[PDB]
């Protein structure tokens, strides 16, 4: 079942119940799973760092920010999380957080838009950023960062020697080609927009950043940035390398899952995202439902929305009508006390091949909610 | 085929093809992994952190040595990778390390033997070590600590106040009962002894340790060990909570693995661990081969052993007669430079249901790389 044409297992890592490392099976999924994120992202090197996506974020923070300042565009919660990791661990020697804004600022709810794109770009010209972090797509206000806006903030820290850290987690189906754009880390994770089981954080590296990468020390062994390019390079070469074990059959399914959509189209599931989360947004606003991004920035793959409804913002009443929502949280951008939402993530392959049925369904449900 | 009862996935965490943390399936695999755990280990507590095994022992360090003094007895390359996450983090106040000693000093290779338990004894209590940090099983020497040496390790370091850590990642179905032994943190992973897929470091706490966890503060935001165990509780609750995405169907198939073990015997593995062990130490010695671990430190589910052969030594002859084993790797003990070995894994139900079949495969591999 697992490794068939394989060796007896003898070694120290592994059982009969697991793909090992060393085996030519997983030397395979290694090399496709390196190949395929290189190309989707036009990136120069993938690292798969086991844990989740948050794991990424901190071993690109440790690696790249030791005293160093850093700006970030901060534009819900999961932004902030860049604050949090920085926080903790004490290594930066500064950091500037640019928080989202409302479009006004009156009693009843307005949507949130990132910080305007010459004003971040003055700010890191001014602060001279080593590094600066924003999210394409923030999940927790459901606002997206525009490729032109992601491509003036690379021109912008580019000018003072810095690299660019784009978190794609919740971009879904939203591809980003990181030279176009000059984003020197994204990253990613299989859970959301992949479509595989969580196991690993995903971060793709252009040659500025795995040149920076190779001369600084990263503070944290277990997430040491430079280490595990290391042992992505002993695949590459076509052998094999070890610092802790990799979740060896959870990254063979996510390079499956890969091949799925690889096979469907990847421009075909660029669109399709788009369509989905369109057409879902229209079904809420149809119904006076405002969305917490505004307009220009509203994410197709998580879609965040105003409610007043406790069992709407906690998402009890679409589980009574058969559908599991995520709850919504704060942004921590100044936002009022009154701040009440609720939030759909839109992503996945069985989503985005019956566009027709996702947005029935969920409209059958949305109507029994407010009924 | 994932979540069949469960609801329509609209969060912003999952597609359908994974199960999610929220599911009324996952809380039901927590408290199935929680529950089994504690009892196997007689734990207080047990956390799941999402990595491996290291991630485990990462989350643990920053948890509770920030500025403290530790001592830690190094019996090879695992027990070396306390040192090497000390170092790379410079958080501890300070560190002593008590490594493995050859029984004789002789040209020809000798057998090592952990630091004898008077001296670690002493030394703690000279110390006033806040954490003593052990392997059970050290994976690189195959070096067990007996039930008696533990024993001592806790009365010395509970004496002047601090809590005992043991890596018992390597440790197969050989349980440590955490209250007999005075162990305060228990680490283990679910790739090697419990037969399941990689993708999480396991926690367990005895009510000294949940309590000094609760009055510290960790410096990494992904590890943060008080952190995990809060999630952890939001379960055992009765609900759920999120700080990083989980590897939710990696854990259900531990949780199923668990199972498995329980339905044949915890104690009937453990004597079984112990047969196969000593079947194939006696196998090696019959033909001439010497073991790098030290009468009455020789472990089961871990075997090393001298050679001077580099096929043998990086594995390749044992893979033309169709068996993987462990490359041998260093001590890091001043073990001298002529030191040269390899290493065979004996973990797992279906090695453990089947002793006769296992030592027999070895043999036949055996005679074929010395003939």
């Amino acid at each position: 079942d697992i490794d068939p044409n394989g060796l007896l297992e003898y070694s120290v890592v592994y059982t009969d119940r697991a793909l090992n490392h060393m085996s030519k099976a997983f030397q395979e999924v290694m090399n496709d799973l390196l190949s395929n994120l290189k190309t989707v992202y036009n990136a120069e090197a993938a690292v798969i760092i086991p844990g989740s996506g948050t794991y990424g974020m901190e071993a690109v923070a440790r690696q790249l920010t030791i005293d160093e300042d850093c700006l970030i565009i901060r534009n819900g919660w999961f932004s902030y999380r860049w604050t949090q990791i920085l926080e903790k661990g004490k290594f930066a020697k500064s950091s500037t957080v640019l928080t989202a804004e409302r479009t006004e600022d009156t009693e009843a709810p307005k949507p949130f838009a990132p910080v305007d794109i010459e004003t971040a770009v003055a700010k890191i010209k001014e602060d001279k950023s080593a590094i600066v972090y924003a999210p394409h797509v923030e999940t927790s206000s459901g606002i997206i960062l525009s490729e032109e806006y992601i491509k003036a903030l690379s021109e912008a820290v580019h000018s003072v020697g810095g690299l660019l850290v784009i978190d794609c987690i919740a971009s879904g189906c939203v591809w980003l080609d990181m030279k176009e754009l000059g984003i020197d880390v994204l990253i990613s994770a299989p859970q959301k927009g992949w479509s595989s089981t969580p196991c690993a954080g995903l971060v793709m590296l252009s040659a500025a950043a795995i040149k920076k990468v190779e001369s600084t020390e990263s503070n944290c062994f277990s997430l040491d940035l430079k280490q595990w390019l290391t042992i992505m390079r002993a695949y590459e070469n076509g052998g094999h390398a070890y610092h802790a074990t990799m979740p060896t059959d959870s990254l063979r399914q996510f390079r499956d899952a890969i091949l799925e959509a690889k096979e469907i189209g990847f421009d075909i599931l660029r669109d399709a995202q788009w369509e989905l989360g369109n057409r879902v947004r229209k079904v809420l606003t149809d119904k006076g439902i405002e969305s917490v991004a505004a307009e220009g920035f509203e994410a197709p793959g998580v879609v965040v929305s105003y409610t007043e409804r406790d069992d709407m913002h906690k998402g009890s009443a679409f589980a009574e009508a058969g559908l599991q929502i995520a709850a919504g949280v704060p942004l921590k951008v100044g936002e009022p006390d009154n701040f009440k939402t609720f939030r759909l993530g839109l992503f996945g392959l069985d989503k985005l091949t019956d566009i027709d049925g996702t947005v029935e369904r969920f409209e059958k449900a949305l109507d029994e909610v407010l009924a």
